[PDB]
């Protein structure tokens, strides 16, 4: 069957889990003990030689890298559950529009957002002091990025068009984490972003991985 | 027709240009004067609100972000010139394998490679001193990455399988730059990588953008 | 009764838990949801205005800061379970010797060790890439620190003298995490350090918090 | 007799010197020539293997690490001069309160304050340019920390209660340095902090080390 | 004859080219292919062992380092074209005044200005994201520096006195680059600076290298 | 007369003091960075960038150490040691000296000063960063190899005579000699050069 080799707290792992749930699919979440360094030793390195979670299995097919896995799910299980591709899924122009947003989340949003979530949650869990200077710097960054998102969301219900797609889905785990932190201010202060956040984080598949 | 709004030295712009040439397509390269800050002002911000090159046009369709653009080219002009997708282009498993590698270039290769190319070439052009410490740090990184590439290339002719694909194409511009620098050692000292580099950089479409 | 307001993965929280277990004390571990930003909001800020875990309660007495809490435990519940102070607990010279080591763990060991554990474990769990350069830098640091520990442990069974004390206890949570990482090499390669690590990590109270 | 092995400009050394003076004790200040790298060679490494000042001697007893030394002084010479412990010195609850504050100075105050003092004073002495960006970053930090101090000092005359203690003493050397810098603004602009600074820096023992 | 071994985009190379043009001299600009790492290999290392552009030749005389080369030009070809030294060129007091300004450009202006120009232009050309935080930090710096320039220019037509000298010349290439960036605001907002910029950048020799 | 407004521990201030001593000149060393004097008036009227040293020779008001040493070298040329080239008006030979001066400022000083600071000045007040030390030592090593090659062809950096080019290195080198970085200075012709210039009476006075 389908197996996800990861960790339930992992943003990348959650990104995959949401897509599976969105597709009403049954799978086994095989826990990788990162705490014991399992990810940096065999046999996990045979599933992903870069030693990051998640790795993935669908029968004989062996994948890693979360965005590639969500895409695979979106296509292989297209007719099942929520459509994660564009309504007209074979339309090349419309796919490109979606692809740009996917690309934007990876390059503009994730690095900043993940740094924020890490400085202000994960640090605190393990026992290091949050760097207020870093937080401020990255908040200023994310603010400028979210202004671009606001403009985009003023012209379309979701980022790739009129429907919820992979483009939106990929943001969810990081946003979830940032909503338990003062950085929520940036999402809330922007009307169309705030509505978008609220719609995508309130989805049942999104709540299943919290 | 087709317009590319970018700069001929730009890695991301070159990534798009190679794909166009590989597809034997005719296009106009519209030069964006980054030197005069054109990219950070209208009307370029209407083509890409994040203010990076390249932006792209195919008739009425307006894109940005290089990897999204190359994918669009690969699909919209699939029949034409070199096949940039997998031989069996509609096969979902085989697409996923390609998608992983595309993902790997973006996350594991590009950040390190670009930093190297920048510290060693672009700094020198302008007049800043190369940081020998940074170079060494990143070379150690890229080495570990390229070992994973060696292992992969021992099992397959190219990164996504038996054929040259987008996965390989996306590496070219950065590699081109690094070949004029002592970092070439890392590519040469690895047999299957060295052959792979040599095959992809010697392609006519790759040379047209040097 | 006794309540610990923290998180079970937290190094500082574990430091307190071990001292409680070592004293055979009964307590409630009240989970603080850092993931929902509980620590940076009231009413937790009334228990610790710097918004870090753990906070602590012993009836009416409200404390924070792990080393202060372990000291309090060591004194208030002195006659009970393991002695965490020096054998001659009222001896001022012997206390000072212990105090130096406590001070050393805080200043020389913890910052480096925690950075290591964070770069290698906690980063991987959330989905950020380990910085191999940082790991190397800090491993070189810890090595130099652990050489000083080796010399010290060659003259005494434990760090403060012939008995296990707070000085040793405070190191445990960080060491536990580092034992599931290639940084174990540094502890193992040093004979008396390795014996010391093995003795303190194998204690029942130490294992209860793993 | 009593020897302090250090340097008169050293914050950590001054911390010890103030405690000795506060206790009306006689001692020899043995100057360590850090300029000639004395601290990183024998025989100083036999007094402190981590090669930092100050080291300390009280007859046969050999100590290092300033906070451990001040605590030792506070206890060994308890009935002499100023009481540096709590009025009810054997009270375990009241000690813990003091211990928290000691812990807070070390973790929250000292790293920021010392960076400030270093960027603004020590850099200028030797001939490096002050980084205005760093100054600003750290001033923002210290401000937030000092707000917590303000709140605390609104409820108590000194940090550990109604009396001057080690908790307060340990702040003095760093504060002295910062008072000759625009960072004084942060101390002055906060009423109860300003009163506290003025009281502790005006003490005769505090002036003796300026 | 005279040869300049450099690159036309290089600030340091331009600094030399302007001085040559200002002196109406004929020379060959020999292009060093930094892109192919020519600067870090022989035979260029025989012209400058630190591997930076520009190197320089005047018959048998072999020089490197731009400010030394411009000085050499200013003296060796003193009676030709524009006077780049002070009107009373042998006056030791007046030379010292010029020398201070030359020193000021190197230490106070260039490092900041070059970072700005690099973060905003050169990064964008090659494909890295501008760090807005860095930009802001350095803009604050340059502003303070330019206030000192404003005060100076209120008392004198140019930086070294009543005439255009090397002191002014050396600023040109960096200023040229910054004029195509929002950092122009800092120059425009200061009256005497703005006039100075406008005069020196509008000189025919300055325009020849744009 | 001549005043130097600085601090005796300051590298830049020492650079000026050595040049004055080398020229057998009499001056007053006017001393408080500790009380933030450098960042307030009236010092800002002597140097608006708020760094030491500032300098006075009668009515003439200077700042910036390399500019001051050059001024000394020229205004008091016939007095004491010659700090310019033997043929002081020769434009080719001046340029050779100027390159070296430029090299010290750009290639040597930033690295050397970071080293001296991480290893000495930090310790006087903060923990030395062993990683930084190593990074910068690798840098300085490469720089000093270039110096070795240069010193193999000439007695001093600008030619056959001791000049400003050499002088400007002294204060930083002095500090680095009390530190394990001395090891790097393992380079024969560099070692001899360091020994000659640091043993000079004017060098020892500061
Ligand atoms: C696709 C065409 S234009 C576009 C976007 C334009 N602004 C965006 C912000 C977030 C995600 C996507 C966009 N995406
Ligand atoms: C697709 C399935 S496994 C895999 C790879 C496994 N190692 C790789 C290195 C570079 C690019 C791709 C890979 N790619
Ligand atoms: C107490 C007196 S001397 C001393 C130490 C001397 N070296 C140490 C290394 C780790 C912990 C403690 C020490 N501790
Ligand atoms: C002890 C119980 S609560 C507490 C503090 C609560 N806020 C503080 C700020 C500086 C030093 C100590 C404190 N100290
Ligand atoms: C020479 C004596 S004071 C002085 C300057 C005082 N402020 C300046 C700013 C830019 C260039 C030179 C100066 N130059
Ligand atoms: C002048 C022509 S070549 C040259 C140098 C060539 N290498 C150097 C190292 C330190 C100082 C000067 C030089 N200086």
């Amino acid at each position: 069957g389908i197996k996800v080799f990861g960790h339930p707290a992992s943003i990348a792992t959650r990104r995959v889990l949401i897509a599976l749930h969105e597709k009403n699919l049954d799978f086994e979440l095989v826990h990788v003990e990162l705490k014991d360094g399992e990810h940096k030793k065999e046999p996990f390195l045979s599933r992903n030689p870069f030693g990051q979670v998640p790795a993935f299995e669908d029968g004989d097919l062996k994948l890693f890298e979360s965005r590639a896995i969500t895409q695979y799910i979106a296509h292989r299980y297209e007719n099942q559950g929520t459509n994660l591709l564009q309504t007209d899924s074979k339309n090349i122009s419309q796919y490109a529009i979606m692809a740009i947003g996917m690309q934007v989340e990876d390059h503009q949003f994730d690095p900043v957002a993940s740094k924020l979530a890490f400085e202000q949650i994960f640090k605190s869990i393990y026992g290091l002091t949050t760097d207020e200077a870093v937080v401020a710097e990255e908040e200023a960054k994310l603010a400028k990025v979210l202004d671009v998102y606001e403009a985009r969301l003023k012209e379309f219900k979701y980022l790739a068009g009129e429907t919820f797609t992979l483009t939106d889905l990929h943001h969810i785990p990081a946003i979830q984490y940032l909503l338990g932190t003062p950085t929520k201010k940036l999402f809330t202060e922007r009307p169309r972003v705030n509505e978008w956040v609220a719609e995508i984080t309130k989805r049942p598949a999104s709540e299943k991985v919290q």
